[PDB]
């Protein structure tokens, strides 16, 4: 009853969810699907209760009647006076990142180059950059803009999946879950780091989290921030320290969604779960930490300080905001469970 079924996307999230389930005494239980879209369907059917989603997917889920419950809140400079759960959510910066050594590559010469994207339909990895490119181009032919890409979730035989690598064994190429090597913020930044693509569309935090010894992962151990540049919309290149003046847009934080008839119960349980496994929780370091997964951002982003209450009980449109909703609608003109 007072029990919540979480939806995990792919086998690595399933394994983390199982740990959470065991440690929560079954107050939380786990359903698994191969894609975020299938998880959303499980939630609509009432077979799962909730999962945490990028804004691009909140748009999808929202049209189907799901609602934002709590949002990821990361640590912050300003607003210091308030407690994390009650503090405003600032948003993250979507950026386009390249290697400094790839000189003369700018926003204006991106045509025909190779790209790395978090997943189709996600905010920084897809909706923002492709929305911008469609506008500037006057063509819905976004699948012919880059020569090759890894954009998990697109046709595996198309050039949008040509750079994706699949898992250990080459299986699951381009699936939009963490089995795909280049999936997600981390995967797309790795796609750039290994020089598979020329540009990665990720968020500001990703670059900092995987450079200068922050990550210890073999592929990122030796990465230095100075070897990277951000592409600015004015045709200029800047160091990654200048993200506030060189981003594509500001994105709404990832958030937990659920069926509206279950929102109150999901909120209640999660607030308690984070008191136990959260950043300064009774058991976090010692037994289980909800917001850690070795840089893999499983279930939640690793840089999450807490899940925060929303305030103004926003609808999904209010939560995403007018600027972003219009961007998506316009991009969606280019290309149930089709709820609206
Ligand atoms: C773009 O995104 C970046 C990445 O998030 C934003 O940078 C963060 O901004 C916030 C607020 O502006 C900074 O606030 C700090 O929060 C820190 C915790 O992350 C606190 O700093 C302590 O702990 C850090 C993490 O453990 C640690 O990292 C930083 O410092 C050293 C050297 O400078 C390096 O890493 C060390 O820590 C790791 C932990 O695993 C460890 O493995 C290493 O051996 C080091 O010990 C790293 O390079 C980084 O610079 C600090 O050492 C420090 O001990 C601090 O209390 C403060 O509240 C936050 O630190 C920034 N994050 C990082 C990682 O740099 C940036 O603001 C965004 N830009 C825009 C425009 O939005
Ligand atoms: C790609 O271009 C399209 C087409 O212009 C962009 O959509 C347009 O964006 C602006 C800014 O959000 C919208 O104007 C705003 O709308 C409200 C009411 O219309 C107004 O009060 C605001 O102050 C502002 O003027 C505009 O409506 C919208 N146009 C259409 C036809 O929907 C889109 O945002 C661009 N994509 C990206 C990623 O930049
Ligand atoms: C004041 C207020 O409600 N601000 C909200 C903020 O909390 C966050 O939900 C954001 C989502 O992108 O939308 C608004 O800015
Ligand atoms: C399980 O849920 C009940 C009801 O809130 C609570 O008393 C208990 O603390 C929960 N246990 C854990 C470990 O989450
Ligand atoms: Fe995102
Ligand atoms: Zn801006
Ligand atoms: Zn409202």
């Amino acid at each position: 009853y007072t029990r919540v079924v979480w939806c995990a996307v792919g086998p690595e999230e399933q394994k983390k969810c199982q740990q959470w389930s065991q440690q929560s005494g079954q107050n939380v239980t786990c359903a698994t699907a191969s894609t975020t879209d299938d998880c959303i369907v499980l939630v609509l059917k009432g077979e799962a209760d909730a999962l945490n989603l990028d804004g691009g997917y909140i748009y999808t889920a929202g049209k189907c009647g799901l609602v934002p419950v709590l949002a990821e809140n990361r640590k912050s400079s300003k607003h210091s006076s308030l407690d994390c759960v009650l503090r405003p959510t600032e948003g993250y910066l979507a950026v386009a990142v390249v290697k400094k050594a790839n000189e003369g590559l700018t926003w204006n010469s991106l045509k025909d180059k190779k790209s790395c994207h978090t997943a189709v339909d996600r905010t920084a990895g897809w909706n923002i950059p492709m929305g911008l490119i469609v506008n500037q181009t006057g063509s819905c032919a976004f699948d012919e803009f880059f020569s090759q890409s890894c954009a998990p979730g697109a046709d595996p035989k198309s050039r949008l999946c040509a750079l994706c690598a699949g898992d250990d064994q080459g299986l699951d190429k381009c699936v939009p879950n963490s089995k795909e090597k280049y999936y997600g913020y981390t995967g797309a930044f790795r796609c750039l780091a290994e020089d598979v693509g020329d540009v990665a569309f990720v968020k500001n935090d990703t670059v900092w989290e995987n450079t200068n010894g922050e990550s210890t992962a073999d592929w990122a151990k030796n990465l230095k921030r100075e070897d990277f540049r951000l592409l600015c919309l004015d045709g200029t290149r800047k160091p990654v320290t200048e993200a506030q003046s060189c981003h594509l847009a500001v994105a709404p934080n990832h958030a937990v969604v659920s069926r509206s008839d279950r929102a109150a119960h999901v909120e209640q349980v999660l607030l308690h779960q984070q008191a136990l496994f959260g950043k300064n929780g009774k058991n976090c370091p010692d037994k289980f930490c909800l917001f850690k997964s070795e840089t893999k951002n499983l279930l939640f982003n690793d840089n999450t300080e807490c899940l925060a209450k929303l305030g103004g009980r926003p609808t999904y449109e209010e939560y995403l905001g007018t600027e972003y909703v219009t961007a998506i609608a316009n991009l969606k003109k280019c290309s149930l469970e089709a709820c609206a």
